[PDB]
């Protein structure tokens, strides 16, 4: 159970995250997909006092694809929730956005969603 | 220069200072116009350090978890976008905010919008 | 030929579409499973000359949530592709929008996905 | 209200009726207006907004054939429809390409697009 642990998305992106006493989320990311060479550095927030009720714990991190290796010019986001489960899951929608010219901008920007599990698919 | 060190102001009355340091991290603080330390919470992200040269913007994202000493919504807003550096400077960002809720509002977890930042906004003496 | 038909998400809704020859769809979107005062008009448009290389189909559609019964002063669209073959899909990205004030349209759209299937769950 | 024509800011030009029923129709075209860049719209809105100084919602797609070209695509636009002085329909907006399921994952773009009924500037 929690947040701070190895995770993996669906297409087997890999999320290796802390969760901090102060709300901090750290670690690296290493994604199945893109233009992606080994790991980046990630940080993001999340909700160190979720509610009682049986809701999740918010939480949203960002990666810039650039690291010592690469650089796509791009960023994604990932916000979504932590849900405590027989199987704990982050389930997330993000958004990448890549550095264009103006004239590029309406299509600066892919949507999607990704669900996180401590298991990798196949 | 990054261009993105300081303080920018959304079109509805939001700030955020924030610090773009060489490693490539975005550390700084998301208030409100006000500037009460109740409004105020921290964020941390990412941007492109090293953008490209044919007149693109810079990449980069951020988020806040709107939690503090003070108050807590059980949600965080994550900002997607380029930096458009130039006489009329800009951030450009599509924003998602999660809520945590149980799996049966799961659906209705997640708002979208978008945020335009600028160096300046109305001010006006006393 | 392969859009035509009854779809079911995993909530319980379920909706009926026609696949027209000139890219419209039309149909029915059901909210809530054995309920009549749920039925909504369903509304779009796809892509009437996909490609055969492996690829999805395009579409998109809207549900404006009004009908004789209820209003919730709402519209859900869908865009998303249809994914052919024996275990047929099709897979969606959604925006609720609600009427809203002015103040209060920062927090007007949901936004979400959700996939849709042949096979009655 | 909704009946007209609109532009949105890069002046695309958003020709539309809002019948009786909830219907949408009608064409989406660029600022050039050529007939390659014209194509057929249909949605939903809500035909009995609230009263209480709330927007009218909506949605409509755009599959992204017509008899000329044919991208593989759609959009779709959900959004609210705010009158008085200057009327203004404020939409995000999803365009989903044709892809495979595992590039699915770079299927889809979001964006935000608001139209007056004036030309942009």
């Amino acid at each position: 159970a929690g947040i701070t642990g190895t995770w993996y998305n669906q297409l087997g992106s890999t999320f290796i995250v802390t969760a901090g006493a102060d709300g901090a989320l750290t670690g690296t990311y290493e994604s199945a997909v893109g233009n992606a060479e080994s790991r980046y550095v990630l940080t993001g927030r999340y909700d160190s006092a979720p509610a009682t009720d049986g809701s999740g714990t918010a939480l949203g991190w960002t990666v810039a694809w650039k690291n010592n290796y690469r650089n796509a010019h791009s960023a994604t986001t990932w916000s979504g929730q932590y849900v405590g489960g027989a199987e704990a899951r982050i389930n997330t929608q993000w958004l990448l956005t890549s550095g264009t010219t103006e004239a590029n901008a309406w299509k600066s920007t892919l949507v999607g969603h990704d669900t996180f599990t401590k298991v990798k698919p196949s």
